Order: structure tokens, then sequence, then C-alpha cells
């Protein structure tokens, strides 16, 4: 319990805590959701000061004995030292300042255990301003999630359910369309449409890093440029580059709308908000097929965690949530004023929690449930055999016209092709059983 | 570190956990958000345990000794004593069945702590199911979230508002519509305006509480009661009405219909997501009259935390833009039940209450930290009042709408009242006197204020 | 065609127009959708000009002669005389001030037919702004269209639901959770649920009708009531019960609220939403009963509305359930775009009115249409396959639980494994290991294993 | 009236009308909305009947007679000849096998008249199923509607932003945080932002087309091609191609994905949500500059619809982005909801996309030609608000100390002067610096690093 002295009077904080004066305030100030930054957040501040530390000192504009403190401070937070030193709500002041000076004190804190004095603002916030720092830890961290995190996740689960196709090319099985019997397919083929749903998922990420990596240091309080050196944004992405091996972070485009607007937040959710439409798709079919056994269609057997298809049910709710989410981020996307959008805190924790759960689900559904299916392989077959046929395959045999007879009949008196062709007296030497069969073939109607 | 047996292998538990194998498993199956059920729906999975174990023990079914151990063990959940005794991740089961099984497994392990054996299932869980149980807290704890801390919070700030109505009564200033100067208003009508917004917000969670309160309890496994006494149901809420004094609770009106759907919780979350759409009104008008201190409108003062950043209408803005993202996810839950069960629940407990905790503590700093301290620049609005172009119309009947016009242009451009823009043009004499002038021009008796 | 002079010049208007230049600007400023006010707003327009012609000459503001040619003009645009005399884009003015113009001039064009000048203005608009107008409009209609059309066509949809539930009173089944096998209900049961549901979506358009009908008339231009008189609301709306029947419509609580929000809408927009939700449940569960019907569940037979496919002649298909599913879909849409709408005004007034305006009345109109067609063609004529359902709940493990206390659930466990691996009755299996004798009569196994009474049948 | 029948047996039609039994069936079945199709869906399946005739045709496996009697119906309804011939509502069976069928029958009922017999099912959906068609039909309406209309009308808008951007390049004022003072900014580089939203959004539009183009035509039934010839898929996109000009048209990568998700409409609503973001945050902006013209911020002058306008095309542009975060957010709902080898949320689905494109490319050259194009600045006004702003005595503070520098920001406020004016009013000039020294420092347009 020490007591640190503020402007407007006494603060007292925690003796273990490396957060100053400016943090405690926070703490009184937003009792909101008692929840605060995330380990990537943290991870994407410390990276951040580190850089600019680097580059302060490269400038000549910060003594290299204060540069040397910042960056060992910095690798500790970037390392996941101190995860427990930032205990800001997220329901903060809308710029993210309050975050952004959490981390100046910290640093302050680490850097005088090692004999060191720093000032938080003048040393550790040296060139930045209370607004081009928090959007880009924020642009950072997505940055993040998206290419190490997310992207292998998916291939992962991409390659998983492209096995299964390759797998399963041959496991004939009835078409349903509007839930009704159509004609047949194979379960490899639908699993080869699952895949590809994943596969437009990852190009869908890719297609959105050009903006999402964009980051606004050096833009300072209105993005401007005022108080930074006119290269500081530059310098400090091409240190950021070099630690992360993030080839995605760039300067962005033009200043103003890296500040007034997070617009590369809102693109980025639409794409995880797709992934989450194409995710619902793939587990319903899957917790379909495993249906029953008695009640329901038991076309494949789950892996058990009877089988309740927990992971398909896990995945339906992420999916959910990734939906709730971008409306979230969405909402705070279009309500930026003049030169800042006040909801990054909100848009920050929305994205960032999006990626997380859809990197997590799509490794656990890819190894502990798609890995894992087993086909009813004869139970299929069954299925396919009762599926609608066509007359198309008997016209090179009895000619348009019989066939526009048999396909009538069929219907007329609810037969099958198969059994109309035999009650017509068709078989003879136009026309085999052997030929009626080969024709009909169910596996051979799927095209596979 | 200690270790237990499964019926599927071994599992490594904590020495400190009170979970047991079941819970060790859910942990390993769901490592997808990190973030595990809130304070309320650990509490309110506390008191279904104990209600339930009254009940058994009323009737017969389950031993005193037994039933005592639970009620006592119970008690300590509800009391918020062992919120870190439930480790599994919101997106599990879409049940919530594991977390149902972490509350008998971590009752059990306190009753053998005081020397009682409590199977999980068969006693804790007697005569419910992996299916009535977690809805049912997730109803609790809605319900008592919205009649024990959202209504009073937004009673608080609906109070908070209107005293500044009050104290403003008379602080005459421009109306804007399209954000155009318009004819005058008071700083008192527009927070009057305001308070009936979050009354009418208060108005909208009370209409919601007779399906709020819908309790699944009772329907077992797929709302036939099979498996439980007949009136399970009505003794368990009778029980807890008893017990919490939380008179919304009751057996739901179909237990297919409660089992089968949320639709409660949709109903909830639409109330709450009214309040965001108002709350973002008021928030954003009142940074906006904030704004300065030279170049915004400068119409009031926030207090600090006139150059204070509105930082508290920040905070209200994000938790609307949350409770609307919240309402989205629950909606899409809500729709996707299959026959008998509704597998979303865990996701929907969350929203729904977060949104509840996000509103109730944002209303209370609100009223308490932002609107309580506002300072009105009254002299300056009454001024701005008295110089717009808007008020000219009432001279039309003395002058012309033509001079009328040309009083307004020439006050604008001259930075003027009306007032002394007629004085100046040489308007006075039998066409109008300095009283009529005055009669014509009362900006306050123009809002219409009583 | 036929020209006109505005302010600021000459404009041309189709011949057969009753709107006038004001109108025929708007017309050239917001070509954006195509689309312009429906049917149910050109009617609330129309009812709120006569009431607001009938004070005005009650209260001796408007000589007789013209209230008198303004209350017939505007009982024909309530009776739909003029539903093609609104051609102003619903992306227009957030205040509707647009629209408000538009009926002024089609009153006005209607009474000079008849001999009677009257400015659209200063005798049409008398005691009214731009802002108070609209928003009164869109609520009378919006009230209309929750009391009149959507709470008649949820009644007959819940009163299908219900009927259904008592046929089918002893239809017994398996139930599922998470899709797989679970023990007895009734498909009665199961359509007793959807029922409560579409009846909890009245109980939630009932709650909403307290602020739905509130009205701003009255509020004049910042909600003030400046330029009117003191009691024109109250005088307004009283003319308004009166004519219409509508009980739910009421003068503001406050005026500024009225005005300054459209809270009331959002709230509304929640219960059309939550309706949706139901009904998303309720055409899910209908369609995956009907699936198949050999690959399916082939729970219940729907009634044949159109032909499927030409590839797969005899193929029907859920078209209903497609239609609801659909239709709920939007209105999830629309319901975003009024939140969106209803959040973003700004001090004396809200400017999103035509846009909250054509969602919430789309979800109205849409529900009701939906509900109606959904009760009638596809509710009212399914039909149950009544031995398939027994059959399964005959055979199933879950079934099994009853003969522990006679046998205990390790005998119980491997009577469930042979029946569902010998595709047997759990009866027969019971009977196949010669479990009948001392503990267990044939008419003890008959009572234990009755599916019917397992659901607990009221 | 007449009769007509189809395999359910015999309906009474409108004894006038072109289309014929399942049409009328669907007239009984779905009067939902009052609403149909829209031209650009018309036009869409217009199109697309024409080439699949023109393939068909040319693989010799339908006579030329009647291949040349549907290329001609089919360009009749492509030019817009026929649209009170589609009466289905919106809200029909989800695989919008309804409008497929009606296509059918309107075509031949036109070659009809011609004295040409054509088989509505036989003839005119050849090699084609419902499943594959209206998606084909929805995807080049949705193809169309990005390429030819969106980008051009964003680039317009773009374009008069830019040239804002440029004219107000020196035009110096107040920057806003917070919506509170914040150091100088110039109203060019705000319009620089403006534009780069506008450019992005360009960019998201056309980073969509890879997926948005693709075309389900040759999956026939479930995706497996059966009863279409094995490279119909192929043949058909070639002739929408040399036909539209439409280069981004394209066979779908997998025909499975392309009958069993619509993704790539999910994919490029996101494209216009993000737009309507960014729309809503220029438009307010410009509201707000224009807001007064005594009580409000008085930044710029919105032309007339001279200080006193009501932003009526801000307010149209700000219900347009409402209206397309609605739209999306049912395309995302249809989107999640396919079942097997179909999504039947199409008709639904397309209402919402092509409504979408169509708001936003009128509201943007509306936006762009009647608000962007006719603004005007108070440019002094601007400036002296700028020069007596607290905000930029920050510079001062290493000459006259923060005591005096927060001394003179109170004074220049209270007074409602120049920071110059105060600093000169106080007797600083002289000790703590010369003025040309505070020149420098106070220079608001160097401040916001412009030249
Ligand atoms: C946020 O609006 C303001 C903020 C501060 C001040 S002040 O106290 O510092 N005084 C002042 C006077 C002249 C120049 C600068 C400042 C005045 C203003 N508004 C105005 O000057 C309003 C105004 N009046 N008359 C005009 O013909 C006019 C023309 C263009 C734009 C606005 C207007
Ligand atoms: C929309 O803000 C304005 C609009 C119009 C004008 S004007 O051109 O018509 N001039 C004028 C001057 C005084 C009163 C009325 C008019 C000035 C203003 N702003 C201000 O007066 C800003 C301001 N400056 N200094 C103060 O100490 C102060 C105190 C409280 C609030 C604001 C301020």
């Amino acid at each position: 319990y020490r007591i640190e002295h503020d402007t407007m009077g006494e603060v007292r904080v925690p003796a273990k805590a490396l957060w100053r004066a400016q943090t405690q305030r926070a703490v009184e100030n937003f009792p909101i959701s008692g929840r605060g930054l995330e380990r990537t957040q943290i991870r994407a501040l410390g990276l951040l000061k580190g850089a600019c530390a680097q580059v302060n000192s490269d400038l000549g504009l910060l003594a290299p004995e204060k540069a040397d403190a910042i960056i060992a401070a910095a690798a500790e937070i970037a390392d996941g030292q101190h995860d427990d030193q930032f205990p800001i709500d997220v329901f903060q002041t809308g710029s993210g300042t309050s975050s952004n000076m959490n981390t100046n004190e910290v640093i302050a804190s680490i850097a005088a255990k090692g004999g060191v004095t720093l000032h938080p603002n003048d040393d550790v916030n040296m060139s930045q301003s209370s607004n081009d720092t928090f959007p880009t830890a924020t642009h950072i961290a997505a940055t993040e999630a998206a290419v190490a995190h997310l992207i292998p996740a998916l291939q992962q689960l991409h390659d998983a359910l492209a096995a299964k196709a390759l797998d399963w090319h041959t496991v004939v099985k009835s078409g349903r369309t509007h839930l009704m019997d159509a004609v047949p397919v194979t379960l490899g083929q639908e699993f080869s449409g699952y895949a590809r749903q994943i596969e437009a998922g990852i190009e869908r990420v890719r297609a959105c890093l050009p903006r999402l990596g964009e980051l606004a240091i050096g833009g300072t309080a209105v993005g401007t440029g005022l108080n930074a050196p006119d290269d500081f944004g530059v310098r400090v992405v091409a240190v950021l580059v070099a630690q992360t091996g993030l080839s995605e972070l760039r300067t962005a485009a033009n200043s103003f709308e890296a500040q007034a607007a997070r617009d590369g937040l809102v693109e980025a959710s639409g794409a995880l908000r797709t992934i989450a439409v194409s995710l619902t798709k793939i587990a319903n079919d899957i917790r379909w097929m495993g249906s029953g056994p008695l009640t329901g269609l038991a076309e494949i057997q789950l892996p058990d965690l009877k089988v309740n298809p927990v992971l398909p049910e896990a995945v339906t709710q992420v999916a959910a949530q990734v939906i709730g989410n971008d409306a979230a981020i969405a909402w705070g996307g279009a309500n930026g004023a003049f030169e800042l959008n006040v909801y990054i805190p909100m848009m920050a924790r929305n994205i960032l929690e999006s990626f997380k759960l859809l990197t997590n689900v799509s490794r656990l559904f890819a190894q502990r449930c798609i890995a894992g299916l087993t086909a009813n392989v004869e139970h299929l077959r069954r299925l396919a055999e009762s599926s609608p046929s066509i007359v198309t395959p008997l016209n090179s045999a009895i000619g348009y016209e019989e066939a526009a007879a048999v396909a009538k009949q069929a219907l007329k008196e609810r037969k099958t092709i198969r059994q109309t062709v035999i009650d017509r007296g068709l078989i003879g030497d136009r026309l085999s059983i052997e030929d009626l069969d080969r024709r009909l073939d169910v596996l051979a109607m799927a095209k596979a």
C-alpha cells in the first residue's frame, strides 16, 4: 500500500505494482467490466515502446543509457513477464491513452530497479502522443493474430477436411436439397466443399492484410506528425518488422485516415465473420451427419470426448460470438469524429477475441473432431440406392422417346426408373439388366 | 498436483482445486477463450443446487445428512467463496452440462472436508438433468441482475438527469434540429427528455420480467419431468423465492418452450439494446455540449477525471456498442435450437449477463461522476439564444418578414443580439415600442417551460 | 407534363400528379432507392392531416370551408385512393419533411378540383411543423400494424399450432437433444412448445404498445409546442382514437423524448426480432420433421404447394418454412438498421425517421403475411407418421431405465445393447433374454415400457 | 383467365400474362412482401438463359431454330421489355426455383408469338437445374453492380474529396480529438483522410471480386454436373464474359461450395458494410462542419437543396449506411444456414446485397456532385480560431514557462483574442522572446505541417 503524489492529491498503490499514479486513477475511474488488456495487447504495447526507444536513440533525441533501459524493460513486457501490471478496464478513455500511460509507468518502474531514472511521458512517450500509440499496438496485435496464429490454424482445418475429401472420394450417399432426397453425391465431394470454404477463408484473411497491417505511429496527436521526427513512422515500422518477422506491418497510406478511423479493424472483422458463417454450415452438417443413432441420419461417427457433437456445438457458439463482436466493431468504427476514433479499446477487445476464438476452435475442431470421423459406408450406400434416379443415362439405349415414357410412368405410379424399365418389358437385346444397372449405378451418377 | 481415476483413464488435478475428473476433462476439451463463468452465473448454480437439495430432503428422496452438507456447500458457492473453482471455458457443450458437473464436483469436495460423502451425480444432481439446470441458473442470474442491480442503477441515473432538469428549468438556449439553429429550448427540457429515456428503459426491463424469470427446473432431459417428482419445479422455485426474495422467479408456462428455446434471454437483450440506444443519444449530446473550450459548442463543462476530455461519455458509448454486439450474438444463439434443446446456452448466458453488468456499472459511474457535476454556461447560452436569426419570426407582425430578415442578417454579421439590432436599425417607434420588442424576443417564454 | 414556379425557379410536373413544386424538387434530389412510402404510411399521413384540420376548425383557427375540404381530401388519402401520389424516396431529409409537404400539396390539389383554395403550409400544415408530423404518422402506422394486422395473424398461427398439439396429444416419439436420441415426448408436446413461443410473441407485442403508441403531435419544431395550441396533441389524439378505434394511441409522456428519439420503434423492433427467432426454431424443426422422405427423419408430411424440380420430377420441398426462415432473416437485418438509426439522433431531433419507418413497417408486414400463410398452407394440413414415430420410441435404448428396479441397471444396459444391435423393440429383447417370470410378469413389462406414460402427457 | 397444367395438375392464369402455371402457383403461394425481382436480377436471368441456349446449340444438344428463339426472347428480357412478366415475391422457395421457372415460361411464351414451340423445362432449362441458375444470375448481377456501377461511383466520390483536399491544402483550422480543441490541421488534410477511406473502399470491393464472380452454372441439382455436359460451366462463362465484358465472371473453384454456400455474397456485403462505416464518418463530420449558422461549428457551408441549409445529403448518406448495415446482418444470417448440397436463402440474400450495391452507388454520386463539389470554407474564420486556441501555446513553454503559458491561454479565451495578441498584451515580448521567435513558434500552418 504505497502512496504516490499526483497533481490532484494522494494515490495509494499496491506495493508489488510497477504501475504508478495515472494507472491507479484509471483503475478508480473505470470499474465497468473487471477485465483489462489481453496478453496479446500488452505484448504489442511492449514491442511498440522498445521500437520507439530504438528510433529515438538512433536519431540522438534519447540518451543511449535511457534507451537501453526502455528497450530492456519493453522486451520483458513483450515476453509476457508483466501481464499482471496492466489493471485498467477495457472500457476506458476511447483513445486508449490510459493503457498507453500504464505502459509508460510500468517501464519507468522496471528501469528504476536496474538503477536508471526515466520520465514516463518525456522519456518512454518521446515522439509519441496519447492517440497514435494504442491504435498502433492494436494493429500489431491484430496483424500477428492473423498471420502467426489464425492462418496456420485454418490451414490445419483445411488439411484435415481435404484429407477426408480424398479418403471418402467414392463413399456414395444421397444428396439432400431443401432437406429432401436428391441425386447421389459422395461424402468426399461434400468434404471438398467444406475444404474450399476454409481455403476461401484464408484468402479472405490474406486480402485484408494490406490495410490491417497499417500503423498510425508517427502521426502524433492529430495525424500531422507535430512533435515527432518526419521519418519516425517508417523507422519504427522497420524496427517492428525486424523484431517480429511480420512483413505485413506498414506505415499508414494516409496519416489522417489511420487515426480518424479504424476501418482496417472493420474490414478484418468482415473476413472473420465470413469464416464464422462458413464454420456454422460445416459444423451443422457434421452434427446432422452424426445425429441419432436411431432417430437421426447416422451417416458418420464423431469421436467421443451415443456421442454428443460437443465440438460442433463449441464451433457454432464461437461463430455466434464472432457475429456479435463484428456488430460491436462496426458500430465503434462508424462513430469517429474529426481527427480521432474514440472506440479503440472496445474495437480492440472484440477483434482480438474473434481472432483468438477462431484460431483455438479451428485447431480443436481439426484435431479432435474432423481427423477422427468414421463413415458408416454401408448405411450411406443404402441411402444413395434410395435417392431419385434419372432416365438420361438410358437415352443411348432406348431413345429419347421411350426414356420420356419411362420418366412419365415412373412419376405417375410412384415407381423407380429401374422397376419402370423392367415393368415396361424393356429388358432384351437393346438393354440387358447388366446395362440397366451400369447406366443407373449410384456412384457413376455422383460423377466422382 | 494430485491424481484422479476416470472411466476413460487418469487425470492430474491441481492440489487446491475442489473440482474433480469431469471438470478437468472439460478444461482439456475446451481451451478456446480462456474465460469461464462470471460470479453471477456461479452464484446462481450454488443457489439452484441448495434449493434442489432442500426439496429432495423435504420429499424424503435424499438423506438429511447429505442434504445439509449440499445446502452448506451450495451456500458458500452462492456467497462467492469459490469463484476460482470453475475453470471450464464459456465455449463448452451447448447445454452447459460441463459447468453443471463442475458445480456437483465442487459441492462433493467441500462436503468431503467436513466428513460427508456425496456422489456428484446421484446426490448433488438428484431429480435434475444435464439440460434443465444450466438454463435455470442462467435465468436466476439474469432475473437477479435485472431486479437487484440494473433497475436501481438506472433509477440512480434517472434521478441524476431529473435533478439537472430541475436545476436548469430556466437555462434558455438555442434548439438544434438537423444540427442547425432552431427556436429556443431550455437545458432543463433537454435533460427531462434524457430522464424520460431512462425511465422508459426501466419500464422496458420491468415488462420483460414475466418471461425472463421463467425457470426450466423440473423439466429434466426433454421437458417431460421424467425421473423428477411431478411438483419438483414448483417446490424448488418456491425455495428460491423464499431464500432470495426474487418474486419474479416462476416455473415456465410451457416446460418444452423453456428448454427448446431461450426466447426470454433474446427478449431481455432487446430491452438492454434499447437502453444502449438511449444512452448513446444522451452521452453523445453531453460530449457535444461540452465540446471546446473555443471551437466547439461550449454549452456546459464536464467535471475532470473546460478542457476535460469527455471520458465517461466515451465509456458509455463503448459499453453501448458492446451491448449491441452481445445482443446480435444472443439472438443468433436463440434462433438455432433444435427439437427438445437449445444448445447455445453458455454463449447466450455470457453475453446477457455481461450486458447487464456493463450497463449497471457504467450507469452509476455516469450518474455520479459526470451528470451530477455538469455546469452550464448560463449567461453565454442565453446571449446566443437572444442573438439567433431563428427568433426574428415574432417581429414579422410589427415590421414585416423582409425587415425581420434584414435584422437577422445584420445581428449575425455584427455578432449582436436581435434586440440591439432592432434598436440599432432605428425600428423603435409607434410600430414597435421597447416593451413590445422585449415581449416579442422573450426567449424563455418562446421555450414554454412551466 | 405541366410547368410550375418555385422560389428557386420553374419545375415540370407530370399531368396526372396531385403533388406540386416542393415534392417534384424532392423527386429530383433523392433518386437513391426508387422506392417511396408504403400504403400504411400514406394512410397514416391522411388520418393525421384530417385530425389536425378538425382540431384547428374546432379551435376557431381554420375556416370551416377549408377544414371540410382538408378532411374530405385526407379521407381519400387514408382510404388508399392516392397511393400513386407519393413519389419521394424513403432516403430523404431525415425528419420526413419532404413526405409531410407531399401530403400537404396532394391535399391542396384535391381541394382545388372542388373549387376550394388551400395553402399547403398555412392551411394544411396549420399548428404543425416539419418535425412532429412524420414521426406521429410513423407511430400511428406501426401501432395500427401491431394491433389490427400482426396480433390477429400471430393468433391465427398460435391457434393452428395449438390445434395440432391437441390432435397429436398421444403421438409418442423419441425426444432429440443435441440432435441425439433421448427419452420419449409426444409430437403434441413439441407443438404446445411452438404455440407457447407464438403466444409469448403476442405478449411481447402487447408489452411494447404503451410506448409504440406515443405520438409527438403538438410538440412542433423542437418539442416546446411553440406556434401550436397548448392542448393540440391531446385534441388530435382524441380525434384519432375516436376515428380509428386504436386505443393504444396517446400523447407522448415527454414531448422532447418523442422528437429527440425513436426509442419506441427500437423497442417494438426487438419484439419483432424475438418473434423472428421463435419462427426460425419452429420452421427449422418442421422442415427437419418433414425431411426425406427416404433419407431424412420422415416424422410428418407437409402439404404439397408446387413442383420442386424438373431433374427430380416428384420431389416436393418445404417452401413455406423456407419463406418463414427468409422473412425472419430480413426482420433481424431490418432490426439492426432500426437500432442504428435510433442511436444517432442529435439534440432536439432524430433524423433517421424515414429509414426507421421503412424497416419497422416492412417487418410488421412480412411477419403478418408469412404467419397467416404458414398457419393456413402448412401447419393446418400437416399429417403425422404415427406408426413410424412409435416404432422408433419402442426400440429406443433410452426407455430401458424403468426396468432398473426389476432386473437392475446392468441387465437393462444389456437389453439396450442387444435391442439396438438386433434391430428389435426393448419389449421383444427383454422376452428374448427370458427375463419374464418371478420379478416381472408380461403385464408388468408392458407397464414399465409404456412409452406414452414415459412422455407424461397431462 | 385461361387453363394451364404442371406435374401437380391444372391452374388458372391471367389470359393476357406471358408467364404460365408454375409462376401463377408461386404468385398464390408467396403474397408476403408485394415486391418482386429488380431490373438487374431480371437482366441477369435473361443473359444467363441466352448463354445456356448458345452453348446447348454449339454442343448440338439443342436444335438451331429453338436456340435462336431462346436467344432472341432472352435478349428482350435482358433489355428490360418484360419486367411486368416477373410477379413472384422475393420471399419464394429458397433456391429461387420459382423465378427460374418464371424466366423459362416467359421465354417460351415470347418464342410462341414468333411461331416457335419451346418446352420451358426441356428446351429453355436444358443442361440446367433450379439450384445452379438462380445463384449464377445473382452473382452476375452482383459482379456487374460492383464493377460497372459501384466502383465508378466511389471513384467519382474519391475524386471530389481529393479535389477539396487540394483546394483546401492551406485552410488551417483547429484539430479536434474527443470533440475537444487540439493542435492545428487543414481542411485539406481532413479531406485527404476522407479520400483515403473511399480509395480503401474501392480496394475492399476489388479484393472480393475473385470470389464474388464465381458462378455455379454447370453444377446442376447438387454440384455433381449430372444431366449437363462436363464443360457446360466453362462454355457458359466464356459466353457471359464475351457478352458483358465482365472478365471478373469465372467458373466456381469448387462446384459443391458454389451451391452449398453463398459465402461470396457474405464477403462482398462485408466490403459494402465497411464503405457504409466510412461514409458515416465522412457525412457526420461534414454536417457538423456546416452546423450553425450561430451556435454550431460554422466551419463550412453546404450547398442549398447560405449558412442555414439543412444537411439533407449527409442525412441521406447516413440513412443509406444504416440500411447497408441492416442488409448486411440479413445476408450473413442467410449465409450461415445452408444445409448439405444447397443454401436455400438465395432470393433474400440477393435482394439485400443488390439493394446495398444500388443505395451506395446512387448516394455516392449524389453526395459527390450535390454536396462535396459545392462546399465553401469559412477560411479567415477557421484561421482566426486556430490562432486563438489555448492548444497552440505549448511551443511558448520553453520561452515563457508553463505558468505564464497557462495565463496566456486563459486570457486569450476570456478576451476572445489571438494567442499572438495576448502574448503582446501581457508585455512578454523583449525578455522571453522577440516578435520573429513568436511568429515562428505560433505559425499555425507550419504547426499543421503543411506548405
Ligand atoms: C464555434 O464558433 C465560434 C467560436 C468562437 C468564437 S469567438 O468567441 O472567439 N469570437 C470570434 C469572432 C470572430 C472570429 C473568431 C472568433 C466565435 C464563434 N462563432 C462565430 O463567430 C459565429 C459567427 N457569427 N457571425 C458570422 O458572421 C460568422 C461567420 C462565419 C462563421 C461563424 C460566424
Ligand atoms: C458556438 O460558440 C460561439 C458561437 C457564437 C459566438 S459569437 O461570435 O456570437 N460571439 C459571442 C460572444 C459571446 C456570447 C455570444 C456570442 C461565440 C461562440 N463561442 C464562444 O464565445 C467561445 C468562448 N470564448 N470565450 C469564453 O470565455 C467563453 C465562455 C463560455 C463559452 C464560450 C466561450
